[PDB]
């Protein structure tokens, strides 16, 4: 077994291979989209993870798709997310956050000036996002048709990633990881699907990448590239988002130019929870030969799976979701082979501590 051997992920050695995939749970403060005391204490439960990466966190007001996902644009959020990590910290963690602008997944009533939110193109999402009702409890509401943004919002989107980095470094995190996953902002201009730009920002691969690459040199220069990571889900089709009819060739250039920035690590989310076609060993190892820094995989992970691809030299890592939602200690469940605690989806979204930190451990 490898997974209980330890990997260099950029600045920080993680203990183990076992890492907690970004997962959003809804229970910030609003008005102010604030972390919580509620949240440190879930987040400390699991400092047993190799890395732990934390829910989807906006950049900006504006980055704002979700009530109750908590932001590192303020003061208030800025200090509240410190005392999360120093929680983390105190019991032997390492904890990444994940930055995200929603861009077109998102409402115009928890947007500044209850706008239209932003896009590539004046394309609506045909999804769901969750509002809260007025009882504060989660509900899903269709998407509000976006506008584009212009050309010259663009340095302003690069400037509140490179600003939500300093102050993430500021909140004590070791890493941070970009969303460019899952039809969020930065993969709306990535896939041809939802970006039907004429500018230098859309039509070829190199225009649809021009903006996520923009936001990691800004972030590597902000910081350092060892401390940055990136969310991908370039390969099939996430929240109507697919990648294009060149997918695999289009994965690849960006992977390539990704590895010139010599970033931290590589996070592949595979498929989405309904399943789809797996990767193939041959797209695998076209991966794997060029990249240089970590590879983390993710979807519907088994332990077995992830010995096997560790085995093949395939990837280094697997970030797993639900069942760290309902196993604080799965790194010693996976240890032992111990059972996994049932899982509650009803409180996945939303809500308190009930179906948050009330999952025991052995
Ligand atoms: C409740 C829930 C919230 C999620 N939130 C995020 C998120 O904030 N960022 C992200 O990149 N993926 C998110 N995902 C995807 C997970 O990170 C993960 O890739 C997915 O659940 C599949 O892995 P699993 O089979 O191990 O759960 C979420 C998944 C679930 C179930």
């Amino acid at each position: 077994e490898k997974l209980f051997t330890p990997l260099k992920v950029g600045a920080v050695t993680a203990p183990n291979r076992v890492f907690m995939a970004p997962l959003t749970r809804l229970r910030s403060i609003e008005p102010g989209d604030i972390p919580t005391p509620l949240m440190g204490e879930y987040y400390r439960q699991r400092a047993s993870a190799g890395l732990i990466i934390s829910e989807a966190t906006q950049i900006s007001a504006q980055a704002k798709g979700y009530a109750g996902a908590p932001g590192l644009h303020s003061p208030e959020q800025i200090a509240a997310w410190k005392k999360i990590t120093a929680g983390v910290h105190a019991e032997d963690g390492r904890i990444a956050v994940q930055l995200w602008h929603t861009g077109r997944i998102s409402h115009s009533s928890i947007q500044p000036g209850g706008q239209a939110p932003v896009s590539a193109s004046a394309l609506n999402a045909n999804t769901r996002t969750s509002l809260r009702d007025e009882n504060g409890n989660a509900i899903r509401v269709d998407t509000t048709t976006p506008r584009a943004l212009e050309l010259d919002e663009i340095p302003g989107i690069v400037n509140d990633f490179r600003q939500a980095v300093a102050n993430a470094r500021e909140a004590g995190f070791d890493l941070v990881e970009l969303h460019s996953a899952h039809g969020y902002l930065l993969h709306q201009f990535l896939s041809p699907s939802s970006n039907q730009r004429t500018d230098q920002y859309g039509g070829s691969v190199e225009n649809r990448a021009r903006l996520v690459l923009e936001v990691v040199d800004a972030v590597c220069n902000e910081w350092s590239a060892d401390r940055i990571g990136i969310r991908v889900s370039p390969i099939g089709t996430f929240q109507n988002v697919d990648n294009g009819p060149n997918e695999e060739a289009d994965a690849l250039y960006l992977i390539e130019e990704l590895a010139k920035r010599g970033i931290a690590y590589l996070h592949m989310s595979e498929t989405d929870l309904a399943g789809g076609k797996p990767y193939s060993e041959a797209f695998r190892q076209k991966v794997r030969e060029r990249f240089h820094g970590v590879i983390i995989g993710a979807g519907a992970y088994t332990a077995e799976k992830a010995e096997d691809l560790i085995g093949k030299g395939l990837i280094d890592a697997v970030a797993f979701g639900r069942d760290y939602i309902a196993n604080p200690d799965l790194v010693a469940r996976l240890q032992k082979k111990a059972e996994l605690n049932p899982q509650r989806p009803e409180s996945f979204a939303g809500g308190g501590a009930e179906g948050y930190t009330d999952y025991p451990s052995l």
